[PDB]
C-alpha cells in the first residue's frame, strides 16, 4: 500500500503544519517551514500540497518578503516534483474577520475580505492552482438579531459574483470550491452542508464556475451521511474538490487522519469516488493530534494515504466479486437504475398493471435481501 | 391571545389524530373520526385542516366508500367553514413502501407510488389545496450497498418531473413543496435537509412548481438552526409552506407541540416570518403525547396557537422598541444590508482604502455590540 | 467464523422476531411462534435466549394458557439444548405504562408494575436465568414539570429495594441488571447511561444484588464512548450483562446488528471485553430491519455472530503482535498501569523530582507515538 | 433585577478574562488584570470570584512574583468586599499535560501534576475557598489503544485519595468537586458527564469529600437533561458547586451567558435549584462571544445574574400559582412523592388490588394532563 504521485494524494501547509494549539492548551510542536513541509511530504508520496495566502506569507509582509517567500516556496516545488492545486483564503484568524469576512456587518471589512482575496487568486494562478477553495469560517452568528440572514446571502452572493466576474475578465483557468460546515467556530455557519452550498450556487450569476469541496469531518458533524451527499454533489456535477479526514460522531471538528473516525463511512465513499471516477486531487485537511511529536505528524500523515489506498483495494474487491455482483442483483439494484415511466406519463396512466391490477401484498412480501448484501460488504472490507 | 381563522393556522388529522402508537407501545387513545377532529379544529380557531389519503381514505377502501367518505368530510368543511389548504400522500406506512415509494428499488413499486400520488392529488385539488406536500420517508437506506443515490436521485426526479407534467397537463392551480427529513424511519433519508431539498429543485424540469415544507423538528434533529433554513428558503423563493412544532435536540422526531423543544429558536422564527411578510399557513405537524387523554390532545393543539401569538407578539415589540433599532445601528446591521461594492469591480480594485490603506487594527478593535442586542431580545421575549 | 454454545451468543425472544411495526409504519413481517424461534437460533450456533414476560406469555392471558405457553417453551429448550440466562420485564408496552411502571405518577400502576415484574421472578428462575434485567423505557418525561425527578429516584429506589427484599427472602440465586438508555421513548429517561445507572445502584440498601446491563447503541445515542463507559463498569465490578448492536451516531434508537454502526468502537468493544476475561453472555439486543423478510432476519442474526467472532480474532492478533507491544512501550501504556506514588504523600511531598527539579519543557517534548499505535490498530482490524 | 452580593453570583477570573483565542482565530481581547476584573465585577453586583492558578500567577512565576501578585489580589479583595469560594488548577493549558495530569501515561508528568495541584490547594485554603474543582479536561483519548481507561480509572483514583489524604492531613476545611465533561479537547474526556462522576466518588476511599461541579454546556453536549442531572446529584447530596452558562445542543462547548442556549432547561434548572434550596455559590463559567469588545464583556456579563433573577421570579411565581397548584395535583405529582408500597412487601403480595383486580384498562385511560401543566409552565416563563 505505497502511494505514487499518480494517487493525487495532497495536504495542506496547515496539516502537517498544525502546531497543536486548541482552546484549552498552547503549542505542542514547532512551527515547520513550508519548504520542508513540501519535502517531507514529497518523500512519503503525496503528489502535491494546498496552501492559505497567510500559511505562506505571514499576515502584513511587505512585499519584498512577500516575493522571496514564494521563491523560495517554488523552488521547493521545483526540487520535489510537487504540485500545488488548490489554495484558499485566510479569512477567519485575524481579528478583522472576528464578524466574517464576505458577509461581516463592517462594510469596510468585507471590501477589504475581497481585496485578500483577489490577491491571492492572483498567486494561486502563478502557482498552477486549478481550483480555489472558500471556507466561510466566520461567516455566521451566536445570536439571532446580530445578522440578517437574506442579507448576509445578499453579501455573500455579491461577494462570489464579484470574483466571478474577477476571474473571467483576467482570463484565469481556475475554478470555485465552496466548503461547508454547520459549526465552529461560529455558534452557527451560513451555508452549513454540501445541500445549502450546492443550492446556493444555483443564485451566482455565472454557476458553471462554482462547485462544492466538502469534507467528511464536517457533514457527520450534523450527523448526516457524507457518501449520500458525495453522491448528490456528484450527480449535480459540483464535486470539483474533497477534503479527507475523520470525525468520530456529533462534536467539536477533530479533523482525526482519514480512515479514523467512521470507518464504514470512509469504505463507502472511497467506493463512491472510485466508481464515479473522481479525478481530482484527493486532498487530506486533518490535524496530526497534538500529543504527537515530528515523527508522529509523519506517521499520521502516511496513515491518511495507507487507509484510502486499503480502501480502495477493498472497495474494488467488492464490486468485483461475483458474489457481491449477484446480491445486488438480488436486491434489485439493477431495477433501480431503469427509469420508472420511459413510456411516459400517459401510459403510467392507462397501465392497470401500474394500479388497478397490481398485488400490492406480494410486491410487499419480497425481502429486499440488503442484510446478506451488508454482510458481503462488511467481510470483504475486514478481509473475512 | 385567542386564534381567528385569518391567524391562518392549520393542522394535520394525523396531528390530533394520533392514537399515540410508538416503536415501543401501543395506542393510548381511540381513532378520531375526520368530522370530528375539523368540527373541534374549528373551535379553536384553526383556518384549516390538511390530511394524507390514507388519513382519509383507509388503504384499499372500495370507489364507493371513497366517495362517501369524501362527501362527509365535504359537508364538515361546508358546516364549519374550514378549508383545506395542503394535501399529502402516504407513501410510508403500507408494508410495500418499505424500501420507499418514488426510489424503491423494485420498478413496479415505483410506478404504484406514483399512480396513488396522482390519485390524490386530483381529490387535493377539488378540495381546493394549493400546496402538495411530498414527505419521502422511506427513500433512504440503512446500509451503504441497498441504494445507489446517484440512480436513487435520477429515479426521484424522474418521479417529480412526471407529477409536474401531470398538473401541467391537467391545468390545475397546485404547486409542489418537498419536506425535508435526515433521519427515522430510515436510517437517513434521501434530501436530508431543507439545503439538500433546494439544491435538488434546481435540478427538476420546471423548477418553479417545487418549493420546500420545512419543519421546525426535522432540521433540530441535524442541530442545524431553523431560521437560518427558513432565511436561505425565503431567499431563493422557495418557502411554500412550513411544518410547526417543537424538538429538544438531536434525538427521535419528538412532534412536540409548537413553543416547546427551543424557545428561542421559535422567537427568531416567528420574527423572521412575520418581518419577511409570510403569507402561507401556519401548519402544525406535531403529535399530543402519549401521555394525555382527549382533552389533553385539545389543550396541546390550542398551545400551538397560543404559543405563536405570544411570540408574535414579543416578535413585534422587540422589532418596534427605539432602543432595540439603535442596537441595531450599533451593531451595524444597517450596513449589513448595504451592498459591498455598487460601485463595482474596478473601483474596488482601484480603491487604496480598501486594502493598501485600510486600518485592520482600528477595524478590529470595534466591538459588535451583539451580547447587548441578544440580551435585549431575552428581555423582550421574556417580558422584562 | 462459525459460533459455537460455548461462544455464550444469546438473542432475545423480541429480535428475530421483531415484525418490523415502526413509529410511521405497519409490520412487514408475520409473528414468529417463540418454539420455532428457538429452533431457529440453535441451528445458527446460539447459546441461548432471553425474554421479556409478555413475549412470552401475551398480555392478559388465562393462568391456564400461560402454564400451556410455558410448557412448549421448556420443551423447544430440551429439544435444543438452549439455555435461558436472562429475563426481563415488559413495562413499556400496554397503556397503562404510559407514564411509566416504577416512577408513573400513579400509585396503584407503580403497585401494579412491582406486582407483574415479582410473578416474572419467579417465572425467569424457574427457567435458570441468572440475570434480570430492567430496562426503564417509560421513566422520564417529556416536560419539566410532568416530574418531579427527586420523588421519582426515591420511587425507583423503592421498587428495586422491595425486588431485592423479595429475592432474598425467597432464596433465589438471581441478581439484577438496571439497562440505561437517554431518551425514547420518553423525551428523557431516568438513568440515561451507564454513569448513571452505576451511581444509582450504591444508593441502593444491597448494592450487591445490582450491577448494569449496557447497550452499544443506548450510549452511543448520547455521543459516549462505549468502550470507556464498559471499562467504567468492569472498573466498578458491575458489568452482569451486555446488549451488543449497532447505532450510526445520535439519533433514533437503531438497533442495527452488531458490528454495523461504529465498527471501530466494536472493535475495541471486543478487545476489552475478551482481554478483561468478561465470562457473562454476548447477548444481541438487535432488530432485523424491516426491509428483511424472513431469510433476511436469519442472515442479520448469523451477522451479530460472525462480526464478533471476527472482531474476536482480530483483536486477539492486535495484543499478540510483537510490534504492538514494543508499540504499547513506546506509548508508555506500561507506565500508565503503575501507581502513581505507591511511596507514598510525604515521600511525593519531598520529591524535589516531582516538582523544583522537574524538566516539564523536556517532558512536553516527549511525544505520545499515539498515531503509530492506532495505525497499527486499524491494519490489525482490516488484516493488512 | 439588580443583583446583590446575597444573590451569591461568583465569576471564574478566566471567564470575562477570556481573550478570544479560539482554536482559528486570534485574539480580540487585550488581557485583563486579575485586579481590575475583581472591581469591575464588584461593580456589576457579584459575591466573588474563582480562579485556576494559572490565570492568577502565571506558569513558571518565581516565589517572589507569586507573593506580590497574591498580595495585589488580596488588596483588591479587601477593597471590594469580594470572596473567593472556589479554586482550581490548570492541568491543561501546559504542553506537558498534553496526555492529561493524573492519567497521564507518563508516571513522572502524573507525579508533577499532584504537586502543582497540593501547592493551589493550600493557595484557595488561604483565600478561603470552600470548594477546590477539578476539571480533567485531557483526561482521555483520541484512539481506543492509547488509554486503558481502567487503568486510568485506577490512576484517577489514587489521585484523588492522595488529595484527599493530604487536606484531611492538614486539617483543611475543603471539599471537592468534580466537574464532568463529555469531549474537548480530548476526543473523548474520562468521566464524561454527571453519573459517571457521582458514580467514581463512591469508589474513593474518603467519598464524604467529594461532589460534583456540573455545568449546563457540558451535559448539554452529551444531549443530556441537565434539570435531571442535577436532581439526581441532589438526591445523593453530592451538589457541591454548579457552572452556569448556555449551550446551543450537540457541538463544540459554547459557554454562552447563561440564558442563551437552551432558555426553558435554564427556567426548569433555576426552579430546582431555589425550591431544593442549594445554598451554593451560582458560579458562571461563560465566554464573553469575540465578537464584543470590553464594553461587551461586561453586559454578556450582567445578563447572567440578570437572566438567573428574571427566571427566578417566574419559577416563584409558578409554584405559588393556585391553577398551577391544581395543575400538579390533577397530574398526580402528589401521588409520585407518595411511597409506593410502604405497607411492605408481603402487604404488597397480598394486596389482591395491586394485580389480581387491578383494573389496567380504566388506569390506562386516565390522561396525565402534563400537556396543559406545561403551557401553564410556558404561560409563567413569558409573563403571559
Ligand atoms: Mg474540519
Ligand atoms: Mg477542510
Ligand atoms: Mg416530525
Ligand atoms: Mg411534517
Ligand atoms: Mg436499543
Ligand atoms: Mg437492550
Ligand atoms: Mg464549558
Ligand atoms: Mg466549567
Amino acid at each position: 500500500y505505497q502511494p505514487t504521485p499518480e494517487d493525487r494524494f495532497t495536504f495542506g501547509l496547515w496539516t502537517v503544519g498544525w502546531q497543536g494549539r486548541d482552546p484549552f492548551g498552547d503549542a505542542t510542536r514547532r512551527a515547520l517551514d513550508p519548504v520542508e513541509s513540501v519535502r517531507r511530504l514529497a518523500e512519503l508520496g503525496a503528489h502535491g500540497v494546498t496552501f492559505h495566502d497567510d500559511d505562506l506569507i505571514p499576515f502584513g509582509s511587505s512585499d519584498s518578503e512577500r516575493e522571496e517567500h514564494v521563491k523560495r516556496f517554488r523552488q521547493a516545488l521545483d526540487d520535489t516534483g510537487m504540485k500545488v492545486p488548490m489554495a484558499t483564503t485566510n479569512l477567519f484568524t485575524h481579528p478583522v474577520f472576528k464578524d466574517g469576512g464576505f458577509t461581516a456587518n463592517d462594510r469596510d471589512v468585507r471590501r477589504y475580505a475581497l481585496r485578500k482575496t483577489i490577491r491571492n487568486i492572483d498567486l494561486a494562478v502563478e502557482l498552477g492552482a486549478e481550483t480555489y477553495v472558500a471556507w466561510g469560517g466566520r461567516e455566521g452568528a451566536e445570536s439571532g438579531g446580530a445578522k440578517d440572514v437574506r442579507d448576509a446571502l445578499d453579501r455573500m452572493k455579491e461577494a462570489f459574483d464579484l470574483l466571478g466576474e474577477y476571474v473571467t475578465s483576467q482570463g484565469y483557468d481556475i475554478r470555485f470550491a465552496i466548503e461547508p460546515k454547520p459549526n465552529e467556530p461560529r455558534g452557527d455557519i451560513l451555508l452549513p452542508t454540501v445541500g445549502h452550498a450546492l443550492a446556493f450556487i444555483e443564485r451566482l450569476e455565472r454557476p458553471e464556475l462554482y462547485g462544492v469541496n466538502p469534507e467528511v469531518g464536517h457533514e457527520q458533524m450534523a450527523g448526516l451521511n457524507f457518501p449520500h451527499g458525495i453522491a448528490q454533489a456528484l450527480w449535480a456535477g459540483k464535486l470539483f474538490h474533497i477534503d479527507l479526514n475523520g470525525q468520530n460522531g456529533i462534536k467539536y471538528d477533530q479533523d482525526l487522519r482519514f480512515g479514523a473516525g467512521d470507518l464504514r463511512a470512509a469504505f463507502w465513499l472511497v467506493d463512491l469516488l472510485e466508481s464515479a471516477g473522481y479525478s481530482g486531487p484527493r486532498h487530506f485537511d486533518f490535524k496530526p493530534p497534538r500529543t504527537e511529536d515530528f515523527d508522529g505528524v509523519w506517521a499520521s500523515a502516511a496513515g491518511c494515504m495507507r487507509n484510502y489506498l486499503i480502501l480502495k483495494e477493498r472497495a474494488a474487491a467488492f464490486r468485483a466479486d461475483p458474489e457481491v455482483q449477484e446480491a445486488l442483483r438480488a436486491s434489485r439494484l439493477d431495477e433501480l437504475a431503469r427509469p420508472t415511466a420511459a413510456d411516459g406519463l400517459q401510459a403510467l396512466l392507462d397501465d392497470r398493471s401500474a394500479f388497478e391490477e397490481f398485488d400490492v401484498d406480494a410486491a410487499a412480501a419480497r425481502g429486499m435481501a440488503f442484510e446478506r448484501l451488508d454482510q458481503l460488504a462488511m467481510d470483504h472490507l475486514l478481509g473475512a
